[PDB]
Protein backbone atom coordinates (compact mmCIF):
# COMPACT_ATOMS: atom_id res chain seq x y z
CA UNK A 1 0.00 0.00 0.00
CA UNK A 2 2.51 2.83 1.16
CA UNK A 3 5.55 1.62 -1.35
CA UNK A 4 7.66 4.09 -2.71
CA UNK A 5 10.09 5.22 -4.88
CA UNK A 6 14.11 4.46 -4.08
CA UNK A 7 14.87 8.42 -3.58
CA UNK A 8 12.40 9.05 -1.22
CA UNK A 9 13.98 6.69 1.21
CA UNK A 10 13.81 7.95 4.37
CA UNK A 11 15.87 6.00 7.33
CA UNK A 12 15.65 6.25 11.94
CA UNK A 13 18.95 5.26 13.90
CA UNK A 14 17.05 1.40 14.58
CA UNK A 15 15.23 0.67 10.95
CA UNK A 16 19.08 -1.24 9.93
CA UNK A 17 18.36 -4.97 9.88
CA UNK A 18 21.19 -7.02 11.50
CA UNK A 19 20.89 -10.86 12.40
CA UNK A 20 21.78 -9.33 16.41
CA UNK A 21 18.55 -7.39 16.52
CA UNK A 22 16.33 -10.73 15.57
CA UNK A 23 18.49 -12.62 18.08
CA UNK A 24 17.61 -10.12 20.77
CA UNK A 25 13.60 -9.89 19.05
CA UNK A 26 13.41 -13.92 19.98
CA UNK A 27 15.59 -13.39 23.19
CA UNK A 28 12.28 -12.31 24.62
CA UNK A 29 10.02 -15.89 24.76
CA UNK A 30 6.44 -14.23 24.89
CA UNK A 31 7.19 -13.94 20.91
CA UNK A 32 7.39 -18.08 20.27
CA UNK A 33 10.52 -18.07 18.13
CA UNK A 34 13.82 -19.55 18.56
CA UNK A 35 16.67 -18.60 17.26
CA UNK A 36 19.66 -21.22 16.18
CA UNK A 37 22.71 -20.46 14.84
CA UNK A 38 22.77 -22.50 11.40
CA UNK A 39 25.88 -24.52 12.08
CA UNK A 40 24.26 -26.14 15.00
CA UNK A 41 21.43 -27.38 12.16
CA UNK A 42 24.29 -28.30 9.07
CA UNK A 43 26.22 -30.35 12.16
CA UNK A 44 23.09 -31.99 14.24
CA UNK A 45 23.83 -34.76 15.60
CA UNK A 46 20.30 -35.90 16.56
CA UNK A 47 17.70 -35.39 13.39
CA UNK A 48 15.17 -33.06 15.74
CA UNK A 49 17.67 -32.11 18.55
CA UNK A 50 19.55 -29.04 18.21
CA UNK A 51 21.60 -26.63 20.74
CA UNK A 52 23.43 -23.23 20.41
CA UNK A 53 25.90 -24.87 22.68
CA UNK A 54 26.98 -21.80 24.70
CA UNK A 55 26.86 -19.43 21.36
CA UNK A 56 25.29 -16.22 23.19
CA UNK A 57 25.75 -18.03 26.28
CA UNK A 58 22.37 -19.91 25.04
CA UNK A 59 22.64 -23.56 26.05
CA UNK A 60 19.32 -24.29 26.31
CA UNK A 61 18.47 -27.23 24.28
CA UNK A 62 15.73 -27.23 21.35
CA UNK A 63 13.44 -30.17 20.35
CA UNK A 64 12.36 -28.79 16.74
CA UNK A 65 9.32 -31.09 17.21
CA UNK A 66 7.57 -28.62 19.62
CA UNK A 67 9.35 -25.12 17.84
CA UNK A 68 6.24 -23.25 16.18
CA UNK A 69 9.07 -20.87 14.66
CA UNK A 70 12.25 -21.05 13.76
CA UNK A 71 15.02 -18.53 13.02
CA UNK A 72 18.41 -19.43 11.78
CA UNK A 73 21.47 -17.11 10.91
CA UNK A 74 25.29 -15.54 12.07
CA UNK A 75 26.36 -18.04 9.29
CA UNK A 76 27.44 -18.46 5.69
CA UNK A 77 25.64 -21.91 5.58
CA UNK A 78 21.99 -22.35 3.39
CA UNK A 79 19.16 -24.24 4.25
CA UNK A 80 18.35 -26.58 1.62
CA UNK A 81 17.34 -29.83 0.84
CA UNK A 82 19.43 -31.38 3.66
CA UNK A 83 17.09 -29.82 6.04
CA UNK A 84 14.06 -30.91 4.17
CA UNK A 85 13.19 -33.41 7.32
CA UNK A 86 13.21 -30.27 10.06
CA UNK A 87 10.87 -28.39 7.27
CA UNK A 88 8.26 -31.58 7.32
CA UNK A 89 7.90 -31.47 10.37
CA UNK A 90 3.94 -30.36 10.96
CA UNK A 91 4.52 -28.50 14.17
CA UNK A 92 7.12 -25.70 12.45
CA UNK A 93 4.36 -22.70 11.07
CA UNK A 94 7.42 -20.75 9.24
CA UNK A 95 11.15 -21.53 9.24
CA UNK A 96 12.69 -17.38 9.17
CA UNK A 97 16.57 -17.98 7.70
CA UNK A 98 19.77 -16.24 5.97
CA UNK A 99 20.60 -18.01 2.55
CA UNK A 100 17.49 -19.64 1.60
CA UNK A 101 18.75 -22.42 -0.87
CA UNK A 102 15.37 -24.68 -1.23
CA UNK A 103 12.28 -23.59 -2.89
CA UNK A 104 9.53 -24.04 0.27
CA UNK A 105 6.71 -22.02 1.16
CA UNK A 106 7.47 -22.80 4.90
CA UNK A 107 11.14 -21.06 4.74
CA UNK A 108 10.72 -17.38 4.32
CA UNK A 109 14.28 -15.27 3.63
CA UNK A 110 14.87 -12.26 5.82
CA UNK A 111 17.66 -9.40 4.75
CA UNK A 112 21.25 -10.31 5.95
CA UNK A 113 21.42 -6.52 6.48
CA UNK A 114 24.44 -5.35 7.99
CA UNK A 115 26.91 -6.51 10.46
CA UNK A 116 26.72 -7.37 13.98
CA UNK A 117 28.47 -3.96 15.86
CA UNK A 118 27.97 -5.72 18.82
CA UNK A 119 29.98 -8.87 17.97
CA UNK A 120 31.51 -9.76 21.14
CA UNK A 121 35.27 -8.22 21.23
CA UNK A 122 36.02 -7.81 16.95
CA UNK A 123 37.41 -4.43 15.80
CA UNK A 124 36.70 -5.78 12.21
CA UNK A 125 32.73 -5.70 12.97
CA UNK A 126 32.96 -2.64 15.47
CA UNK A 127 34.20 -0.70 12.17
CA UNK A 128 32.07 -2.17 9.38
CA UNK A 129 28.62 -2.57 11.74
CA UNK A 130 28.63 1.30 12.53
CA UNK A 131 25.02 1.90 11.33
CA UNK A 132 25.14 5.44 12.08
CA UNK A 133 27.98 6.24 9.10
CA UNK A 134 25.45 4.85 7.34
CA UNK A 135 22.71 6.77 8.54
CA UNK A 136 24.94 10.41 8.51
CA UNK A 137 26.21 9.32 4.45
CA UNK A 138 22.54 8.89 3.56
CA UNK A 139 21.81 12.31 5.04
CA UNK A 140 24.08 14.10 2.56
CA UNK A 141 23.38 15.97 -0.64
CA UNK A 142 23.75 12.69 -3.15
CA UNK A 143 25.98 13.81 -6.25
CA UNK A 144 26.66 11.09 -8.49
CA UNK A 145 30.32 10.41 -9.68
CA UNK A 146 29.72 7.99 -11.88
CA UNK A 147 27.56 5.11 -13.39
CA UNK A 148 28.86 1.68 -11.11
CA UNK A 149 31.28 1.35 -8.70
CA UNK A 150 33.25 -1.58 -8.14
CA UNK A 151 34.90 -2.57 -4.38
CA UNK A 152 34.89 -6.34 -3.87
CA UNK A 153 37.08 -8.78 -2.67
CA UNK A 154 37.60 -11.83 -5.33
CA UNK A 155 39.02 -13.99 -3.01
CA UNK A 156 35.71 -14.99 -1.45
CA UNK A 157 33.95 -16.13 -4.42
CA UNK A 158 36.03 -16.12 -8.07
CA UNK A 159 33.87 -17.68 -10.46
CA UNK A 160 31.78 -14.72 -9.94
CA UNK A 161 33.96 -11.77 -8.77
CA UNK A 162 36.84 -12.67 -11.28
CA UNK A 163 34.12 -12.25 -13.96
CA UNK A 164 33.78 -8.48 -12.98
CA UNK A 165 36.99 -7.54 -12.50
CA UNK A 166 38.60 -8.65 -15.31
CA UNK A 167 35.27 -7.39 -17.86
CA UNK A 168 34.70 -4.11 -16.00
CA UNK A 169 37.74 -2.30 -14.08
CA UNK A 170 38.93 -0.56 -17.36
CA UNK A 171 35.25 1.30 -18.10
CA UNK A 172 35.43 5.07 -18.15
CA UNK A 173 31.62 4.40 -16.34
CA UNK A 174 33.33 2.55 -13.42
CA UNK A 175 35.17 3.31 -10.16
CA UNK A 176 37.31 0.91 -8.66
CA UNK A 177 37.55 1.17 -4.68
CA UNK A 178 40.56 -0.44 -3.16
CA UNK A 179 39.74 -2.29 -0.30
CA UNK A 180 40.39 -0.39 3.29
CA UNK A 181 38.39 -1.58 6.88
CA UNK A 182 39.38 1.07 8.85
CA UNK A 183 37.24 3.59 10.21
CA UNK A 184 38.00 5.93 7.50
CA UNK A 185 38.41 3.26 4.76
CA UNK A 186 34.79 1.99 5.64
CA UNK A 187 33.25 6.08 5.88
CA UNK A 188 35.01 6.29 2.09
CA UNK A 189 33.70 2.61 1.12
CA UNK A 190 30.01 4.61 2.01
CA UNK A 191 30.27 7.38 0.53
CA UNK A 192 31.97 5.80 -2.59
CA UNK A 193 28.70 3.97 -3.01
CA UNK A 194 26.52 6.89 -2.17
CA UNK A 195 28.24 8.76 -5.42
CA UNK A 196 27.02 6.17 -7.74
CA UNK A 197 23.67 5.16 -9.31
CA UNK A 198 24.88 1.18 -8.80
CA UNK A 199 27.52 -0.83 -7.24
CA UNK A 200 28.06 -4.44 -7.87
CA UNK A 201 27.01 -6.80 -5.26
CA UNK A 202 27.74 -10.35 -6.67
CA UNK A 203 27.43 -13.64 -3.83
CA UNK A 204 30.53 -14.26 -1.35
CA UNK A 205 31.05 -17.45 0.92
CA UNK A 206 27.56 -16.81 1.61
CA UNK A 207 24.47 -16.10 -1.09
CA UNK A 208 23.66 -13.18 0.93
CA UNK A 209 26.47 -10.25 1.28
CA UNK A 210 26.39 -7.02 3.33
CA UNK A 211 27.03 -5.18 0.17
CA UNK A 212 23.76 -5.41 -1.12
CA UNK A 213 21.48 -3.63 1.87
CA UNK A 214 24.51 -1.12 2.08
CA UNK A 215 23.80 -0.22 -0.99
CA UNK A 216 19.96 0.04 -0.58
CA UNK A 217 20.10 2.28 2.73
CA UNK A 218 21.99 4.67 0.30
CA UNK A 219 19.87 4.55 -2.13
CA UNK A 220 22.07 2.99 -4.84
CA UNK A 221 20.63 -0.21 -6.88
CA UNK A 222 22.98 -3.11 -6.21
CA UNK A 223 23.39 -5.72 -8.57
CA UNK A 224 22.98 -9.33 -8.04
CA UNK A 225 23.26 -12.31 -9.84
CA UNK A 226 19.93 -14.26 -9.91
CA UNK A 227 19.49 -17.17 -7.51
CA UNK A 228 17.01 -18.71 -5.21
CA UNK A 229 18.18 -16.86 -2.21
CA UNK A 230 17.37 -13.79 -3.33
CA UNK A 231 13.82 -14.48 -5.02
CA UNK A 232 11.76 -13.36 -2.19
CA UNK A 233 13.70 -9.53 -2.19
CA UNK A 234 11.93 -9.10 -6.60
CA UNK A 235 10.12 -5.83 -4.86
CA UNK A 236 13.07 -4.51 -3.77
CA UNK A 237 15.21 -1.99 -6.19
CA UNK A 238 17.78 -4.68 -6.52
CA UNK A 239 19.07 -5.28 -10.24
CA UNK A 240 18.95 -9.27 -10.78
CA UNK A 241 21.05 -10.41 -13.66
CA UNK A 242 21.40 -14.02 -15.75
CA UNK A 243 25.05 -13.78 -15.76
CA UNK A 244 27.90 -11.10 -15.26
CA UNK A 245 28.69 -10.66 -19.23
CA UNK A 246 27.83 -7.90 -22.03
CA UNK A 247 26.94 -5.24 -19.03
CA UNK A 248 27.71 -2.19 -21.10
CA UNK A 249 26.49 1.63 -20.07
CA UNK A 250 23.26 2.13 -22.45
CA UNK A 251 22.25 -1.18 -20.69
CA UNK A 252 22.76 0.41 -17.34
CA UNK A 253 21.24 3.49 -17.97
CA UNK A 254 18.18 1.78 -19.12
CA UNK A 255 17.48 -0.21 -16.25
CA UNK A 256 18.06 3.11 -14.29
CA UNK A 257 15.53 4.48 -15.45
CA UNK A 258 13.02 1.71 -15.42
CA UNK A 259 14.18 1.06 -11.59
CA UNK A 260 13.67 4.72 -10.69
CA UNK A 261 10.52 4.91 -11.89
CA UNK A 262 8.95 1.95 -9.85
CA UNK A 263 7.27 2.08 -6.27
CA UNK A 264 9.19 -0.66 -4.00
CA UNK A 265 8.34 -2.59 -0.94
CA UNK A 266 11.12 -0.24 0.64
CA UNK A 267 9.51 -1.25 4.11
CA UNK A 268 10.90 -4.49 3.72
CA UNK A 269 14.94 -2.70 4.33
CA UNK A 270 13.12 -1.68 8.02
CA UNK A 271 13.75 -4.21 11.05
CA UNK A 272 9.87 -3.79 11.94
CA UNK A 273 8.79 -5.15 9.33
CA UNK A 274 10.27 -8.23 10.44
CA UNK A 275 9.22 -7.72 13.84
CA UNK A 276 5.49 -7.82 12.66
CA UNK A 277 6.70 -10.83 9.96
CA UNK A 278 7.87 -12.66 13.20
CA UNK A 279 4.74 -11.14 15.58
CA UNK A 280 2.32 -12.83 12.72
CA UNK A 281 3.10 -16.22 14.08
O1 LIG B 1 36.66 -0.51 1.15
C1 LIG B 1 35.89 -1.26 1.74
C2 LIG B 1 35.33 -2.48 1.25
C3 LIG B 1 34.49 -3.19 2.02
N1 LIG B 1 34.13 -2.80 3.29
C4 LIG B 1 33.21 -3.61 4.12
O2 LIG B 1 33.53 -4.98 3.92
C5 LIG B 1 32.29 -5.72 3.77
C6 LIG B 1 32.55 -7.07 3.14
O3 LIG B 1 33.11 -6.89 1.81
P1 LIG B 1 33.88 -8.12 1.13
O4 LIG B 1 33.73 -8.06 -0.36
O5 LIG B 1 35.28 -8.20 1.67
O6 LIG B 1 33.06 -9.36 1.71
P2 LIG B 1 31.92 -10.28 1.08
O7 LIG B 1 30.91 -9.37 0.46
O8 LIG B 1 32.54 -11.34 0.24
O9 LIG B 1 31.33 -10.94 2.41
C7 LIG B 1 30.22 -10.50 3.14
O10 LIG B 1 29.01 -10.95 2.56
C8 LIG B 1 28.96 -12.38 2.44
C9 LIG B 1 29.06 -13.05 3.79
O11 LIG B 1 29.09 -14.47 3.62
C10 LIG B 1 30.32 -12.59 4.51
O12 LIG B 1 30.37 -13.11 5.84
C11 LIG B 1 30.35 -11.07 4.56
O13 LIG B 1 31.56 -10.61 5.15
C12 LIG B 1 31.43 -4.73 2.98
O14 LIG B 1 30.05 -5.08 3.00
C13 LIG B 1 31.73 -3.44 3.76
O15 LIG B 1 30.95 -3.35 4.93
C14 LIG B 1 34.63 -1.63 3.84
O16 LIG B 1 34.34 -1.23 4.95
N2 LIG B 1 35.48 -0.92 3.02
CA1 LIG C 1 37.92 -4.36 -6.54
CA1 LIG D 1 24.34 -10.79 -19.55
MG1 LIG E 1 15.96 -36.89 16.53
MG1 LIG F 1 22.88 -19.12 7.65
MG1 LIG G 1 19.98 -19.45 7.85
MG1 LIG H 1 30.31 -9.67 9.35
MG1 LIG I 1 32.19 -11.20 8.13
MG1 LIG J 1 30.94 -2.85 -5.56
MG1 LIG K 1 23.67 -14.03 -6.28
MG1 LIG L 1 23.89 -3.41 -24.40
Amino acid sequence: LGSMKLAELTLESDDFITSDKLFNFCKSTIFGAKYVKTDFIKFRQYQYIVSNCGWRDDTDVVFLENTPVLVTGHSDYDISEREIDIIRLPNIRAWFCQNRNIPHPKVISFPLGITNKDEPNSEIHRIIGNTDRILEVSKTPKEIKNLVYMNITVKNFPEERQRIVDLYSDKSWVTIGKGEVSEEGHRKFLEDMYAHKFCFAPRGNGIDTHRLWESLYLRTIPIVKKHIAMEQFTDLPILFVNDWENITEEYLNEQYDIIMAKDWNLDKLKIDYWYQKILEY
